[PDB]
């Protein structure tokens, strides 16, 4: 039952194409798309943290381009690039440190011209920037922006408990083997050995569920309220609960989180609108199924006591499902 493994050479191979792989970065305004292999835009973050004093362990990729890498026939897809940086940051003003090395990074990438701010930098490049600091989480994240929907997620942790939701995107591939291989072609006598890591717990139990396309987790009450929105699209992509039992247990409490996290009825849909533009750019027309799936989720699982939050949520779906039907003819 061991949480790490080796990956193979298909993986690897299909590791080192994401790597490999010109990105967009869009730039608001006047500022140019930016276009940068993951690989250098690592190798330039990592080099610029070290730079500054803040230790750099080792580099990840999550999301569920590590899915695809483990197993290319993933009915996940993947729409994000994910990279997560095992940094330290319980140095002085770390946070701003990190921020200004990956504005500064941008300043590179940046073609001949001009001394440019780094509160210029952020407007036109980052998308989102969280920060979180607390005696148990520490970590920050600086997301960039490709353009079509698809987000380049630059996560730096010192501490996190729990990064994962369900066991088919919680893998995540270290790195740092593949970055000093170059610094040729790659082969299958001739590759790097890279370690994988499952944050489900299991790594070949998670592969399991992958291949089957089976929705699972680990402590259900440490979800958060976005986990019900990204069990709809398991459901969608063909993912089904490994048991009737799994099912209803799993569905209750993403049901009793989603309306924690969100009470207010315009924040619903506030976030709801934004989770189908996000999510559909190549499938517009599943958004019906979409939100048909959490329209049924939510009636079935929600507590008898939320009887209001109930109906009030279904008719904001059911709302929503009516304008993308009335998109047709």
């Amino acid at each position: 039952a061991p949480r790490f493994s080796v990956l193979s050479w298909p993986q690897v191979r299909r590791l080192d194409a994401i790597l490999c792989e010109s990105v967009p970065i869009h730039g608001r305004g006047n500022f140019p798309t930016l276009s940068c292999r993951p690989r250098d835009l690592v190798q330039v973050v990592r080099s610029r943290l070290e730079q500054k004093g803040i230790l750099v362990h080792n580099v990840r990729l999550n999301g569920s381009a590590a899915s695809y890498v483990l197993h290319h026939d993933s009915g996940l897809g993947y729409k994000d690039l994910d990279l997560i940086f095992m940094v330290d940051l319980k140095g002085p003003d770390a946070f701003q440190v990190v921020k200004h090395a990956v504005l500064n990074c941008l300043l590179d990438f940046l073609p001949s011209g001009v001394k440019i701010t780094p509160m210029t930098l952020k407007e036109a490049y980052v998308q989102k920037l969280v920060k979180v600091c607390t005696e148990s989480d520490r970590w920050s994240l600086i997301s960039l922006s490709n353009n079509s929907g698809k987000n380049m997620e630059l996560k730096f942790v010192d501490s996190l408990r729990r990064q994962f939701e369900f066991s088919v995107d919680s893998f995540q591939i270290i790195l740092d083997s593949m970055l000093m291989f170059s610094q040729n072609p790659m082969s299958q006598s001739f590759h790097p050995t890279v370690t994988g890591e499952s944050m489900y717990g299991d790594f070949e139990e998670a592969m399991d569920h992958l291949r089957n396309r089976i929705i699972a987790t680990r402590n259900p009450e440490e979800i958060r309220g976005g986990g019900l929105l990204k069990y709809c699209n398991l459901l969608v992509r063909g993912f089904r609960p490994k048991s009737e039992v799994d099912m209803k247990t799993m569905q209750r409490y993403m049901c009793s989180r989603y309306f924690i996290d969100f009470p207010d009825i315009r924040e619903q849909q506030r976030k709801l609108k934004c989770y189908l533009q996000d999510h559909f750019v190549g499938m517009e027309d599943k958004r019906y199924d979409y939100l048909m799936t959490l329209h049924q989720v939510v009636n079935e699982s929600t507590v008898c006591l939320m009887g209001h939050e109930r109906r009030q949520t279904l008719a904001l779906i059911a709302s929503l499902a009516v304008h993308v039907l009335s998109e047709q003819n």
